[PDB]
């Protein structure tokens, strides 16, 4: 029990120090290790409700029972005297260092997980490398270190939205006295563009300072694991060598999917390549229907642009289908035009990109309805959003022993531990987890933890929320009401609803009752909150903080006894009482 | 404890139906009662913990243990039978109708609280009247049905706070690449006031039909309680008259206060004249340091004005005090200019409010600072934010032996009962109480509900969350940090806290280090939540959520299990590290 656990830390941790906050020899101890500039995790027994098992446990490697007592790779080093002499005997560098392999960690992969991991297991005193490279797109797009969300995912994708956000804002500011006419006021694609890379500049930089500074290496250059402790390096030379490591995190990613028809990869485009295009895409059709789809469809119409969105089957698959259907009806209501139940067969080439003049070229977009029907029709962009997929065919060798499922992602346990005892996957290609920054960040920095520093916390991947950045945001946590009913049985489920209009659209002279918001409960378990859900401005701002009460395990009543906060769109949750079963209509 | 519930719901109902959902006599009494379009509660006793225990209970007042039992005004009517035998005589309506008073309740009183109670009452079949009188302010200035919220606070404060903000959106707007130049934009007041009062307008006319489709009676008369049950009415030609009522409900709110000084009264306005104010105010002094006092600051600086406030003390006091020194720092370096430590001692007019060319007067402000030195200066418009109060004498006779306490605010046990047994009081002249609208609501309708349904549940006035809508936002939940010390002790007090920027920020080239946050934990009972505190952008929609948390008694371990929501401000309090006792820096 105890016992298990200090094995296993002492095993992995790099340096480890057990102490005591009151011992002056651990203070003695303390000092001399990062006058050094060692680096190491600390356990102050006199902190934990099991010290003295631990204290005697500690035994079973050192002989002795007493603190401070020194660990470096799982090997007793010494007590305060004999620290102390290897210092001033000036043994004490060579010590810390010494190792079976270069580095205590190799991470594969520069992105939010493997950032995280490699910062984090530093501060330990684990000797660390991070390895990023960047595929081009077809076209050639590349960009630097941060991986999928710094670059071409979740920032510059928001400042873009943000961008049509204030469209709105200008005409609303008519309504509230400001002389400025919206109609004689434009856009312009490039300004924006370089701005937005310009903070992504500002990240990639930030990052590099970042490793530096937490003595972490660098290595700008493709890994492949070719065994449990051998990662073999391409520069950009095409020089290959191997580095060996003790544990292995592989952080990869995604990268975006192309449809098996002519002309895709030639004359579309991905989200790749998107946010740093030199000219405005002008008339585009989006294939594809999930959230990116929707997001880039809906700020480029914000922006002027004329926007086709081509539907295989529904919108949103995978979230509440009513609260999805609300999200593509206020799209159609303002600008973007849809194609229903309808797939591509072939791009053909009428104008290649005018490269000089900072120009689109031209296409047509040759496709089929699900009845049979025909679709013709010319634009200036195709943009693909029909899905991600990994490739760890790239990164990992069949025979090291990794198992992959069916769709090429890692199979691990809880603690990220895949089928090869050493090595750890986190991120997107860690297979069921959802596919989200802040748990790629929070699992690398935990799996750090318990490799380095002796935690036991595990990352929670139940009841994450999440946010849309439609045109009008869709934030949602917990289940959809369909998937409640599955799970339950319509007769156990109750949802309370109700419309809303924010009091910034009243003088705006926006709309009445657009905005919606609903709680899907369970009422033979104290009416417990199973879904939160809510369409309308600041979505992201207003779900987050009641994901923690749902964490907590939160009812209907919880929500009634908690007050509002006036005036806020937030408040309408504080005092729901409209049920579905009652067929109450839930305007206002 | 069964027994005297049943006694106290019995004797305080209108109109009351003991049922079962299973029973056919039931639906067929429920179908008559509905026809007849006779309002009345209903206890479905098949869906209650001791619903057996209470049916024998019932014999107590009907001789009957059976289902169904209808009572009117604590008497009992009858079963089935007899209940059909009054309708086929038509009998039914007199006996529902005939009451020892004129209504079941008059609420005094036509605001927040006010308008809640008396719908809420209404629904289950009390006879209703609310009463509503507004008392011109010193120049004159007078409004309709809705309370200080809807016609001289939350909502038209709120609404010129986002015309202030939409300044900075029109900014920002070239920088994520929009053609307009702000730099020739202009604001126009009366332009704004206009869509204000219209919204406003559609305000009241609402609350007017929503009483009458609820049939309140409506009287626009000022109301004074002289005995417990005797209300006397003055209406606009000045008749007066008497009306009796069962239950009164005490709602009238406060007005603002003057300082003692010459010239105030004549000269200046309050928040009561500035929401409908026919010219813009110019340069403006504000007198006080209240959040009514930081927020019309806030927005009159925002569109353009010249405003100076005059601090007696501090700022906000009563809030956090860190929190409101960056509230107020951030409106100095903004453009709101500070006279701190200063009272006024006279105003003196220059110029008449010229009525005519739609402009302010002149006025010339003298004063004093608090180590002896002079203020004097001239100023367009003075604003006095200096406190509200009731004003109780003009309502309540002294001789019906309603308590008040040192403040002129009614004393009352916590479920808002006075010391006269029928009477009870609800909002801002509760003693004690958080002066919100949401609360005022909460406590009206949950009143409603234990007068005339049986209900039990009371409001809880614990740990209500704010917003202060200064042009940072300020939103908080619990207690302050020197609160929190002062009752536990420093050594028991752990304060996490982070700097923050909005990525809508970034590109807008806005400030790095302004927005910030803290979580303020009491170490001996598990890293309990004891406040949250948050200064940024959508303050009110980042607190809500967390609210429900506190409420449920969240720990620092809830909010770091729990995962974000990325890319949003309200994220940040998911992964907060720094503490206070540490001296690491919170910037980013
Ligand atoms: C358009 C778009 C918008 C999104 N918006 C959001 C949003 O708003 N919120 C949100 O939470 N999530 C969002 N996401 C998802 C988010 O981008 C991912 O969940 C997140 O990037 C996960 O990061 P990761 O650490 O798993 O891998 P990544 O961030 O993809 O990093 C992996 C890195 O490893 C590199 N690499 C690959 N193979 C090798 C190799 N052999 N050697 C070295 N390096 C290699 C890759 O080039 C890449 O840079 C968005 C995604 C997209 C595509
Ligand atoms: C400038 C300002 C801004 C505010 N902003 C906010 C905010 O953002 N959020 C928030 O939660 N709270 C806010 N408040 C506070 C909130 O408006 C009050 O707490 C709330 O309106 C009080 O509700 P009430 O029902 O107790 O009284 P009121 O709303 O004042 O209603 C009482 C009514 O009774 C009338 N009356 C008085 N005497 C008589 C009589 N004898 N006969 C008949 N009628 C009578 C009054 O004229 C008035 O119409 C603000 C207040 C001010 C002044
Ligand atoms: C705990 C060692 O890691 C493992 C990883 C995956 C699996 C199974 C689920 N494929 C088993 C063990
Ligand atoms: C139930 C109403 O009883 C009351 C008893 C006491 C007080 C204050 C004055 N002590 C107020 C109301």
């Amino acid at each position: 029990g105890t016992s298990q656990w200090l094995r296993k830390t002492v095993d992995s941790a790099a340096v480890i120090l057990f102490s005591k906050t009151t011992c002056p020899y651990c203070k003695k101890v303390k000092d001399v290790l990062a006058e050094a500039k060692i680096k190491h995790a600390t356990i102050e027994l006199d902190q934990l409700s099991n010290g003295s098992a631990i204290q005697k446990c500690l035994a079973s490697f050192s002989k002795i029972e007493t603190v401070p007592q020194m660990f470096v790779r799982g090997k007793f080093i010494g007590d305060s005297q004999t620290v102390l002499k290897y210092y001033s005997n000036d043994e004490l560098a060579g010590i810390v260092n010494e190792s079976k392999y270069d580095y205590d960690l190799i991470v594969i992969g520069g992105g939010s997980g493997g950032l995280a991991a490699g910062k984090e297991a530093a501060k330990y005193g684990a000797k660390t490398a991070v390895l990023d490279y960047v595929e081009p797109t077809p076209i050639g797009t590349t960009w630097g270190l941060g991986g999928t969300c710094v670059n071409v995912g979740c920032i510059p994708k928001k400042l873009m939205h943000q961008a049509g956000l204030l469209s709105h804002a200008l005409e609303d500011a008519e309504h509230f006295g400001w002389s400025l006419d919206r109609s004689k006021i434009s856009h312009n694609w490039s300004t924006m563009v370089e701005g937005v890379q310009s903070h992504i500049g500002s990240l990639n930089w930030g990052y590099k300072v970042a490793l530096r500074d937490n003595q972490v290496t660098y290595l700008n250059a493709k890994g492949r694991l070719i065994s449990p402790h051998e990662v073999q390096i391409t520069d950009k030379n095409q020089k290959v060598s191997t580095i060996t490591g003790n544990k292995i995190i592989l952080a990869t990613g995604e990268r975006p999917k192309y449809p098996e028809i002519p002309g895709a990869v030639e004359y579309g485009i991905t989200s790749d390549d998107l946010f740093s295009l030199p000219y405005f895409p002008g008339k585009t059709l989006v294939i594809g229907a999930s959230y990116v789809a929707l997001e880039c469809a809906g700020f480029l119409a914000s922006l002027g642009g004329d926007v086709t969105v081509m539907v295989r089957s529904i919108l949103l698959r995978g979230f509440d289908q009513q609260m999805a259907e609300k999200v593509g009806d206020y799209m159609e209501n303002h600008g973007v035009k849809f194609a229903k139940l309808c797939v591509p067969d072939e791009i053909k080439q009428l104008k290649v990109v005018d490269t000089e003049n900072n120009k689109p070229g031209l296409l047509l977009v040759k496709g089929h309805y699900t009845d049979g029907k025909k679709f013709e029709e010319e634009f200036e962009t195709v943009i693909f959003a029909v899905g991600r997929e990994p490739q760890l065919s790239k990164v990992l060798c069949e025979t090291v022993g990794v198992k992959l499922d069916k769709n090429g992602r890692v199979v691990c346990t809880d603690d990220e531990q895949t089928t090869v005892s050493n090595v750890y996957a986190i991120g997107d290609i860690n297979a069921g987890k959802p596919q989200l920054t802040p748990v790629a960040i929070q699992a690398g920095r935990y799996l750090a933890r318990r490799l380095f520093a002796g935690a036991t916390e595990l990352t929670d991947y139940s009841n994450v929320a999440t946010t849309v950045f439609t045109p009008l945001e869709y934030g949602a946590c917990g289940l959809s009401e369909e998937d409640a009913i599955e799970k339950y049985g319509d007769k156990d489920i109750e949802v309370y609803h109700s419309n809303f209009k924010p009091l910034e659209w009243t003088v705006a002279h926006r709309e009445d009752n657009v905005c919606y918001m609903k709680l899907v409960c369970r009422k033979s378990d104290n009416m417990r909150v199973l879904g939160l859900h809510v369409l309308g401005p600041n979505a992201g701002e207003i779900t987050q903080g009641y994901a923690v009460a749902i964490k907590m395990g939160a009812t209907k009543a919880d929500f009634d006894r908690t007050i509002g906060i006036h005036p806020t769109c937030s408040e309408t949750f504080t005092t729901l009482h409209v049920t579905k079963k009652s067929g109450v209509s839930p305007i206002v």
